[PDB]
């Protein structure tokens, strides 16, 4: 049974949750026996470039705290030349797991989730920030409310990748794609391109105009519409977040 | 226990070997109780486009028979609107398996293999044909001699993929890359980019000039050279097959 000093105050590890290479996340117990999460990041091989990226991300998250409830809380942090410790709220589970483990989505519970994600992405969008790497993992479930976990600034599938990031061999429109895949999965039970096995076959698909993303008729046609509008390959055509906030799917019934 | 009619002559399945979706390969027993392989291809969903590709490939293989011993033998074929049956030699195993199962390569057994592959690729190269999708699978081991299995004309990793096929969002030089990865694996025990986990991280690597493919010093410096020359990102720089046939690694000691 071991501990961590963050800004001179102490927490006892209870168990490790996340691993991400040069980083670990622990559920911990603070002084007043309350429970928290600590993200830990090793800066041994950190080169100034890599380094500032982290500095930037901290600054922003820390800053964007009092802008949206749908971003994870950051309670305190320590930062030195070798490491960062961040003290964030501890949640129940992340969206991706809940997905893996879950095999039924109350159509109503799906809607709220989407609602949360949009608020979040919007916020970071209203600040020059574009995440560009969104996957169910980047969200956290905390009493049926989702939070965004990171801003995609610092530092394994191609699935949620948009056509345009591929034609790249940067737009807010790129986050809509992803966002919609995450909806798509939630809806047709899986991502739009899981079918395709061959990892290069999937790259071509993601970019070829003549491939039809399949859109199975379903009760909710709002929802059907949305996904159709989020997955429009041309970005200039793709719906925008301000539009998506004002679509029926979120607005009416 | 079941059979197959190919050009009116009959073979009894003994066991299924390959599966490839709309295709199966069987080890079979002919009349005179000799053993063969039959590739079977279903043409139900075949569209004229897809269709001719198959027609083309058959024609070529069939044709390129009496040009090189290092291409699989094709004994006879039947072709109709619904299917193809091809009767080819049956081998002992394919290179990829022998690789998976094998964990030691007589440096000498490696050399012969390379030698075989080159002869083969060269042949198909001397006919406008560029395979463009080479992986240990496309070869077959038949009494320690390798054969090429198909020509990459008809019809799941990114590993053996060359920079240039990626910047594509067609040159003989593209087959050298692949060919060299297959050598690389054989040599440093794995492909040049397996390290990289993230499937998009690997795409960037495969194309970024500043990433060093790592080249561990070893006894054979010929071999070391070769791989260094095969994996040159700029195609115009990359060595050519006629050069590779005339390199020490194949020529001297
Ligand atoms: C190095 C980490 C990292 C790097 C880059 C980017 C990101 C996120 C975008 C992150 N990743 C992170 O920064 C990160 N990863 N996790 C998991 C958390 C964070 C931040 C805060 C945070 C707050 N609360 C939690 N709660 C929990 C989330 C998931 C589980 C869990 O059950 N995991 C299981 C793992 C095995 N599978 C099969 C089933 C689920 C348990 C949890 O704590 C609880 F115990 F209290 F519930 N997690 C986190
Ligand atoms: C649909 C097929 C297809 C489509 C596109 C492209 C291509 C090749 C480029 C092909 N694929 C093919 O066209 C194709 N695939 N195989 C396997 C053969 C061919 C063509 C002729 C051919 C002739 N002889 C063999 N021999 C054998 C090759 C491998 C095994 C074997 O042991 N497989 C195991 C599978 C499980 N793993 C774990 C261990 C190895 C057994 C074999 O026959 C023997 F029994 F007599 F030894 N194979 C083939």
């Amino acid at each position: 049974n071991e501990c961590i000093s963050v800004k001179g105050r102490i927490y006892s590890i209870l168990k490790q949750i996340g691993s991400g290479g040069s980083s670990k996340v622990f559920q911990v117990l603070n002084e007043k026996k309350q429970i928290y999460a600590i993200k830990y990041v090793n800066l041994e091989e950190a080169d100034n470039q890599t380094l500032d990226s982290y500095r930037n991300e901290i600054a922003y998250l820390n800053k964007l705290q009092q802008h949206s409830d749908k971003i994870i809380r950051l309670y305190d942090y320590e930062i030195t030349d070798q490491y960062i410790y961040m003290v964030m709220e501890c949640g129940n589970i992340d969206l991706n797991s809940w997905l893996k483990k879950k095999k039924s989505i109350d159509p109503w519970e799906r809607k709220s989730y989407w609602k949360n994600m949009l608020e979040a992405v919007h916020t970071i969008h209203q600040h020059g920030i574009v995440h560009s790497d969104l996957k169910p993992a980047n969200f956290l479930i905390v009493d049926g409310m989702l939070k965004l976990i990171d801003f995609g600034i610092a530092n394994g599938t191609v699935n949620y990748m948009p056509p345009e990031a591929i034609k790249d061999m940067i737009s807010p429109k790129s986050d809509v794609w992803s966002l919609g895949c995450i909806l798509y999965y939630m809806t047709y039970g899986k991502t739009p391109f899981q079918q395709i096995i061959n990892q290069i076959s999937k790259l071509h698909a993601i970019i070829d105009p003549n491939h039809e993303i399949e859109f199975p008729d379903i009760p909710e046609k709002d929802l059907q519409d949305v996904l159709k509008c989020c997955l429009k390959r041309d970005p200039k055509q793709r719906i925008s977040i301000p539009e998506l906030l004002a679509h029926p799917y979120v607005q009416i019934q």
